[PDB]
């Protein structure tokens, strides 16, 4: 559970490959929460929480 107060913004457009993923839209911000190796982040956007791809987002 990240402490800091960690936010990216979407590069692309991404439609969750499972129901526990975060689909959003290239431009959206996202709150992040967890961080692990793998390459998936899990995160939150508007009231919605789930892990979605790092490399679709830029550190803001
Ligand atoms: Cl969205
Ligand atoms: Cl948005
Ligand atoms: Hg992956
Ligand atoms: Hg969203
Ligand atoms: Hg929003």
């Amino acid at each position: 559970p990240l402490g800091s107060q960690l936010v990216v913004r979407a590069k692309f457009n991404f439609q969750q490959t499972n129901e526990d993923e975060l689909s959003f839209s290239k431009g959206d911000v996202i709150h992040v929460t967890r961080v692990e190796e793998g390459g998936w982040w899990e995160g939150t956007h508007n009231g919605r929480t789930g892990w979605f791809p790092s490399n679709y987002v830029r550190e803001i």
